[PDB]
DNA sequence: GTCAGGATACTCCTCAATCTACCGGACG
DNA sequence: CGTCCGGTAGATTGAGGAGTATCCTGAC
């Protein structure tokens, strides 16, 4: 039983017709449980019957004991090879395996399935000694050579010429061997070993960069285009050469190169993009594609389909773009108004790898998995918006039931497992796996979800099946300890990097095992650890860090990062600064600290003396998480905005105080001067009669300005912000304290004292009022504050705690205010201070 | 019958940022 | 019973770079 479009699609080699119409019998009594598709495959080559024929005649030998080939490997080899592959397999079953070649069935399926793979087993059955004994390149190596369309040509071409790169070029055999590992890889190599200087010299590019450009497939092409369109791209259209190098360094890369020349005025002068965004789009596999589609579709996407042209470039922004464009363009109206999908679930479906197949598959399967398996449409959309997110949904619609069944996995666990990258292997791992795990090492099946969520589960899923009898019994490690390790992105390297590291650290530097454990629970964890070794000797020495501060810098996300920043910063920082190594340590020691370090370095010099941020307000601002976002939104506030929220960014910072003496009086101005001389003495900076004369002639000159002295000893002047108090935030509540003459105290919650750091009411605007009534000894005051809530019932029982003997304040909210609880208070209140 | 170049899809590993979730100590 | 408070630890959320894999077309 064939289908016609079975036949139709077969009909290309008609002596595979006429074997498949006179033999099928035969064909599946060799090969049973032989699908239609493999056969059509087979059939259709450019050698389908004959190589239907040799597998006819040969599958009853092949499934010996030195090769125990499968059906669908004989059916691959039979499809790929053709059957001059299936003949030299079948001729040298002896000579390949079990051999000092040493090639394991699995290299010889990967070698043979290949165009023209006869001559690559041939070359490599040739040409391993030689390649092993003379070149000491690894039999792994050689195969992956071999494993390529013409990997005969690549082989000889390196056997021939590898010293002439290694020595008179400087090129590391890996290099080579990743250069040689593509299709026609003896064009990019005579290519390279032709163009390295020229490249190198003329244009000034790095070997790194002229390897990463031909370690592609079709490199030469590449090589050869930039080479000519360097200066066009570099001078007529103000390119750096670091983005043709990023553009050149995909499959295709030549198509690229050119497509970006021809249509980057057209794209920048008649759509607005911006040249950031085509090199962007043009930087993935098939960039000519997707940069002509987007150059056709962009009109059609935007007038019509109602999406920004943001949304149109991060859908074309990935490998065969042209094909999520076109699918977005087929089916948003079908997703949208059918499905229920929002536009913006269906962009974020098709904006990765493979989005074409996502949004089909997403299409086929949303009634069948939220109907049927009772998923949310939500939690498809989720598992969908991952590279290969075809492959998760069907992997999801088809073990569903027997995970939720037979290991009592909840639907929320295998949907967390499959929501990630290669979810489907991951639960394949995990419905193989779990019993072996839980009945033979003890591990609960939570610890196997949890180490099998993450980005390649499988593979830590293996690690730790293959290595918790090691790491647990040799180096004495906890089954929770090594399940901690696990459980992060690329967690097998963690692992395997641990095993070996483990003694090293722990006798050679002194690291307990309890800090190299926390060092590696973390993502690039062996990248941290391998850090950790190179350069633990070097900053205790020569820096004078303690292991525990470089123990802390390392254990974060960013390890490796920080502590070759904090390598490179420390001098510089210190000394042309004036940043304490605690300070540094401090900001490093923290996700994302080079970021945070560099910041800090590019910033404390505008900081500190346009502003006049003391450096330990900077150190403080950036040794939180998210110190680089931080410090640019304060500079960025800073420079340029509204007065009142700069107004607010410097409330923040603590320690500066706010003051709006009303009208001219004299008496008032001589007030005023003595609270602010009062809180400069304190905060240790003398104003000195230069800038007290110049606060006098302020005040003077312009009513109802706002003066703000900063700990640092600036005196910010806002001539007009407002009388009245903001609207409440939800976050921030402001105050203004009044005293007797008129003088008004600017006052934000947060940056309490830190010598009541133990009651509950610090920060609290009263409490600042208070405190500040009994250091400047004013003996009445009334605090009018903006929460809508109300003062709390700490500040409406502590309150008196701070205020000095026979004091008075008052605490007003705003009219509309609304208690929120039963212990809050929503009227003025006067609260008299105790001994 | 091989060899080369291009397009597309899937899997794995680092890095950076933000988001919860508790935890702590004194007064009517 | 009451945080306009911070600090610590853990968990998502997102992006980017790299590796692996297959298939199709064109040319001798
Ligand atoms: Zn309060």
């Amino acid at each position: 039983g064939f289908t016609h479009a079975h036949i139709v699609a077969l009909s290309q080699h008609p002596a595979a017709l006429g074997t498949v119409a006179v033999k099928y019998q035969d064909m599946i009594a060799a090969l049973p449980e032989a699908t239609h598709e493999a056969i059509v495959g087979v059939g259709k080559q450019w050698s389908g019957a004959r190589a239907l024929e040799a597998l006819l005649t040969v599958a009853g030998e092949l499934r010996g004991p030195p090769l125990q080939l499968d059906t669908g490997q004989l059916l691959k080899i039979a499809k790929r090879g053709g059957v001059t592959a299936v003949e030299a397999v079948h001729a040298w079953r002896n000579a390949l395996t079990g051999a000092p070649l040493n090639l394991t069935p699995e290299q010889v399926v990967a070698i043979a399935s290949h165009d023209g793979g006869k001559q690559a087993l041939e070359t490599v059955q040739r040409l391993l000694p030689v390649l092993c004994q003379a070149h000491g390149l690894t039999p792994e190596q050689v195969v992956a050579i071999a494993s390529n369309i013409g990997g005969k040509q690549a082989l000889e071409t390196v056997q021939r010429l590898l010293p002439v790169l290694c020595q008179a070029h400087g090129l590391t055999p890996e290099q080579v061997v990743a250069i040689a590992s593509n299709n026609g890889g003896k064009q990019a190599l005579e290519t390279v070993q032709r163009l390295l200087p020229v490249l190198c010299q003329a244009h000034g590019l790095t070997p790194e960069q002229v390897v990463a450009i031909a370690s592609n497939n079709g490199g030469k092409q590449a090589l050869e285009t930039v080479q000519r369109l360097l200066p066009v791209l570099c001078q007529a259209h103000g390119l750096t050469p670091e983005q043709v190098v990023a553009i050149a360094s995909n499959i295709g890369g030549k198509q690229a190169l050119e497509t970006v020349q021809r249509l980057l005025p057209v794209l920048c002068q008649a759509h607005g993009l911006t040249p950031e965004q085509v090199v962007a789009i043009a930087s993935n596999g098939g960039g000519k594609q997707a940069l002509e589609t987007v150059q056709r579709l962009l009109p059609v996407l935007c007038q019509a389909h109602g999406l920004t042209p943001e949304q149109v470039v991060a859908i074309a922004s990935n490998i065969g773009g042209k094909q999520a464009l076109e699918t977005v363009q087929r089916l948003l109206p079908v997703l949208c108004q059918a499905h229920g999908l929002t536009p913006e679930q269906v962009v974020a479906i098709a904006s990765h790898d493979g989005g074409k197949q996502a949004l089909e598959t997403v299409q086929r399967l949303l009634p069948v998995l939220c109907q049927a398996h009772g998923l949310t449409p939500e939690q498809v959309v989720a598992i969908a918006s991952n590279g290969g997110g075809k492959q998760a949904l069907e992997t999801v619609q088809r073990l569903l039931p027997v995970l939720c069944q037979a290991h009592g996995l909840t639907p929320e666990q295998v949907v967390a497992i499959a929501s990630h990258d290669g979810g489907k292997q991951a639960l394949e791992t995990v419905q193989r796996l779990l019993p072996v795990l839980c009945q033979a090492h003890g591990l609960t099946p939570e610890q196997v979800v949890a180490i099998a969520s993450h980005d390649g589960g499988k593979q830590a899923l293996e690690t730790v099946q293959r290595l918790l009898p090691v790491l647990c019994q040799a180096h004495g490690l906890t089954p929770e300890q090594v399940v901690a390790i696990a459980s992060n992105g690329g967690g097998k390297q963690a692992l395997e990097t641990v095993q070996r590291l483990l003694p090293v650290l722990c006798q050679a530097h002194g690291l307990t095992p309890e800090q190299v454990v926390a060092i590696a629970s973390h993502d690039g964890g062996k990248q941290a650890l391998e850090t950790v070794q190179r350069l633990l000797p070097v900053l205790c020495q020569a820096h004078g860090l303690t292991p525990e501060q470089v123990v802390a810098i390392a254990s974060n996300i960013g390890g490796k990062q920080a502590l070759e920043t904090v390598q490179r910063l420390l001098p510089v920082l210190c000394q042309a600064h004036g940043l304490t190594p605690e300070q540094v340590v401090a900001i490093a020691s923290n996700i994302g600290g080079k970021q945070a370090l560099e910041t800090v370095q590019r910033l404390l010099p505008v900081l500190c003396q346009a502003h006049g941020l003391t450096p330990e307000q900077v150190v403080a601002i950036a040794s939180n998480g998210g110190g680089r976002p931080a410090l640019e939104a304060l500079h960025a506030v800073l420079t340029d905005g509204p007065e009142e929220a700069k107004y607010e960014a410097l409330m923040r910072l603590g320690g500066a105080l706010a003051i709006r003496i009303s009208d001219n009086s004299e008496k008032q101005i001589n007030t005023a001067i003595n609270l602010i001389k009062n809180h400069a003495k304190s905060k240790g900076v003398e104003l000195s009669e230069e800038d007290i004369k110049k606060v006098e002639k302020i005040l003077k000159e312009n009513p109802g300005v706002v003066l703000l002295l900063t700990p640092s000893g600036k005196i910010h002047v806002f001539p007009s912000i407002s009388w009245s108090l903001p609207e409440y935030d939800g976050t921030t509540t402001h105050g203004v304290l009044v005293l007797d003459d008129g003088t008004q105290i600017g006052f934000t919650s947060g940056n309490g004292d830190p010598r009541y750091t133990n009651y509950r009411n610090n920060g609290h605007v009263a409490q600042k009022s208070a405190l500040y009534m009994r250091e400047n000894n004013i003996s009445n005051a009334t605090v009018y504050h903006n929460n809508t809530n109300g003062t709390c019932g700490y500040c409406n029982t502590m309150t008196a705690t701070f205020l000095p003997e026979g004091a008075t304040l008052t605490v007003v909210p705003p009219e509309n205010a609304v208690a929120n609880n039963s212990r809050a208070i929503d009227y003025v209140k006067t609260y008299t201070g105790t001994s």
